[PDB]
Order: C-alpha cells, then sequence, then structure tokens
C-alpha cells in the first residue's frame, strides 16, 4: 500500500496473509471458518495462511496450512479477466475478536462509493518496502466509464476500479488478493495497477466480487 496509514488495530479481521513458507505471497480474505478467497493469480500447490494478526509474521499469529485452490475456471493468464479464487483450509479457523469471515456483497456498489483496501503490500514503488503492520488506503469506486479513458481494453467487464484523483494513495506489490471493503461488504479483490506503483489518476484495479456471488457460493457449498 502507497500513501496509506496503519489500519487500526483489529478493524480487518478477515485479513489473511498468504505466506510460501515464511515469506509474504499475497493477501486474501476470510469468508468463512474454511475458505479464504484471494485473486487467481495468486495460485500456488501450497501455503501458510497466517489470520487474526494485523502484523506480517507474527509469531502468536496462528497459521493454518492450506493446499488446495478453486480457481475461477475463466481466469487469464493473459488478461488477467476473473481473477478470483477460493482457498479451502487444512483445518477451519476459530473465530474471535482478531479473526473473522467478511460479509460478502449482496449488490454492487457505485461509482464514488467510499472504500478501503488493506495489505502488507509495499509502500514505496519500483524500490521496495515491506511493512510489519497492516497498511490501508481509502479510495473511491470509479466507473467503467470513466476508468476506460484510463486503461481501454485492458479493463474487462468484471474488474473494478478505485482510486482518489491526484493521489498516489493505492495497490502494490504484495498487496494482491487482499480486500476492498465498501459499506461493510467486499467489494473487490487487490488485482492489478500500473507498475510504478502510485502514480496519479492510475486507479486500482480489482476483481469485482458482486459479479461472482453464483461461483463463490457453488464452490463453498457443504450440503447442496
Amino acid at each position: 500500500i502507497i500513501d496509506g496509514y496503519k489500519c487500526k488495530e483489529g478493524s480487518h479481521p478477515w485479513q489473511v496473509a498468504l505466506l510460501k513458507g515464511n515469506q509474504l505471497h499475497c493477501g486474501g480474505v476470510l469468508v468463512d471458518k474454511y475458505w479464504v478467497l484471494t485473486a487467481a493469480h495468486c495460485k500456488m500447490g501450497q501455503y501458510q495462511v497466517q489470520l487474526g494478526s494485523d502484523k506480517i509474521g507474527d509469531q502468536s499469529a496462528q497459521k493454518i496450512k492450506a493446499t488446495k485452490s478453486f480457481r475461477h475456471p475463466g481466469y487469464s493468464t493473459k488478461t488477467h479477466v476473473n481473477d478470483i479464487m477460493l482457498v479451502r483450509l487444512d483445518e477451519p479457523v476459530k473465530m474471535s475478536s482478531k479473526v473473522e469471515a467478511v460479509q460478502l456483497p449482496e449488490h454492487c456498489e457505485p461509482p464514488g462509493t467510499s472504500c478501503t483496501v488493506s495489505g502488507w503490500g509495499t509502500t514505496t514503488s519500483p524500490d521496495v518496502t515491506f511493512p510489519s503492520d497492516l497498511m490501508c488506503s481509502d479510495v473511491k469506486l470509479i466507473s467503467s466509464r470513466e476508468c476506460k479513458k484510463v486503461y481501454k481494453d485492458l479493463l474487462g467487464k468484471t474488474m473494478l476500479c478505485a482510486g482518489i484523483p491526484d493521489s498516489k494513495t493505492n495497490t502494490c506489490n504484495g498487496d494482491s488478493g487482499g480486500p476492498l471493503v465498501c459499506n461493510d461488504t467486499l467489494q473487490g479483490l487487490v488485482s492489478w495497477g500500473t507498475y510504478p506503483c502510485g502514480q496519479p489518476n492510475d486507479p486500482g484495479v480489482y476483481t469485482q466480487v458482486c459479479k461472482y456471488k453464483r461461483w463463490v457460493m457453488e464452490t463453498m457449498k457443504t450440503h447442496r
């Protein structure tokens, strides 16, 4: 997160870190005791999922291993359309004041809605610095029609854009898969941006979670 702020202790109990062993690979968001939602480009054969702390590599926070990933079958390694993936934990996580599933959206929030995205991505670019504490950035949903003025054909129908005009406040490397929450629901997953990060008027780009409600439900289901 570029030009962000330290998220407030325990206001983000749905935040998880996907680690490659010890080391930050991606963000993620808890959606149930057994399931984590993240970007498809974050996929690995296994993860260690850190839950329940704002501090990355917190020795007190529980890590749960996960080996099974369910990428949206439409994911494109070329365009990054459908950049969403569910991950099944090896064991369920106990809920508490530091660990809580996020609210999945019932509707799509419109342009202009105020949001916050969080992660442990670098706070500088291109020269990288990785933080201990979870960082937050307040952004606003930008309409497809505006965002297209910048990104043109790069933008698919289920990519959502967010940012602040004339401001560097944005996502960056390591923030991938993390939550964009607007109005107490998850509206986005961090997908991509321009590089270097934090360029004014270059929106951050997100998988628009309201468009995948059937798929998430179908994939998570536990009964029928």
